[PDB]
């Protein structure tokens, strides 16, 4: 299914982590793809399992949206389709312990490069969206915000004779469709100013907002370690982070299965199943 292949934990990494953040009273955590893996959700770049590893889905680009109807059309009939099972994904216990860790006052904040609304589900507080979510739509004309459930009613009354099957679900909810599946699709335009609408998620090749950016930036500097979940780093709008903890001379602690682009960085890296280990890290002495 979704988690990529792993040996056996090893408990010597997981004291070591233990150790890591038995040491830490204000912990900074980043979360990517990885982290929802154990929920069903694939990630993009694990070998074998990942989207990129293993498909040729290729992500829309910001500019092709904002310039092609067509390209809106193709994109949010693949979202309307993929919906249903995307929005009842749930999380899993590595969202619930980091849940726990915030009500004990012990995780500080925490930022995800996830769409998936998981760690909102699993009740976190103390959170950034980096890239957005696509349980949020906004209109690129008036920037109001409004539900993706919602919409999804206005597809129906606006397509009502559309029936595709759900396949090949990706990290952002997006499934594939033909060209010519999703040709005739009528998108539904914003209610208050009849522009156009979009999923408050941060496309390929658009960038986060600076003061977003900052005011994340602003969170770490009380921190005093970081630890990142299920994440490759390889995208520069996640990999900023830690750089930035290194430049803040936070210690830094990695739990993911595969190689990441901080790894050069990290003091301690666990190498294993998220929802495996952190079920063990434990906050107070036992
Ligand atoms: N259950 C698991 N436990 C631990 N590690 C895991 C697990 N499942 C997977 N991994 C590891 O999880 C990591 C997932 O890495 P990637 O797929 O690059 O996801 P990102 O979140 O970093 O992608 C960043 C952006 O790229 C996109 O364009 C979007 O905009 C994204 O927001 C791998 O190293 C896996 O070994
Ligand atoms: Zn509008």
């Amino acid at each position: 299914h979704m988690v990529p292949a792993c040996p056996p934990p090893n408990p010597h990494q997981v004291e070591q982590l233990q150790d890591f953040v038995s040491q830490s009273q204000r912990l900074f955590v980043m979360t990517g793809a990885g982290i929802s893996t154990e929920s069903g959700i694939p990630d993009y770049r694990s070998e074998g399992v990942g989207l990129y590893s293993r498909t040729e889905r290729r992500p829309i680009q910001h500019s092709e949206f904002v310039q092609s109807q067509a390209a809106r059309r193709r994109y949010w009939a693949r979202n309307f389709v993929g919906w249903p099972s995307f929005s009842s994904h749930e999380p899993n216990s590595a969202h619930v312990n980091l849940c726990k860790w915030e009500r004990a006052g012990r995780l500080h904040w925490l930022v995800t490069q996830n769409v998936d609304a998981l760690h909102t589900k699993a009740g976190q507080c103390r959170l950034s969206e980096l890239h957005g979510c696509t349980h949020r739509v906004i209109c690129l004309g008036c920037q109001t915000v409004t539900k993706r459930s919602e919409l999804q009613e206005r597809f129906l009354n606006l397509n009502p004779s559309w029936n595709e099957q759900a396949h090949g679900l990706a990290p952002d909810g997006d499934v594939f469709l033909t060209d010519e599946q999703v040709s005739d699709f009528q998108v539904p335009a914003c209610t208050k100013c009849g522009g156009i609408l979009k999923p408050q998620v941060t496309f390929f090749g658009d960038t986060v907002n600076r003061g977003f950016v900052f005011s994340i930036y602003e969170q770490m500097k009380q921190a005093d370690a970081m630890l990142i979940v299920g994440s490759s780093l390889q995208v520069y709008s996640g990999y900023r982070f830690a750089l930035n903890a290194k430049e803040l001379h936070l210690p830094i602690a990695i739990l993911n299965i595969g190689p990441t682009r901080a790894d050069h960085l990290a003091k301690v890296k666990v190498s294993a199943r998220c929802g495996d280990v952190l079920p063990h890290i434990l906050l107070q002495d036992q």
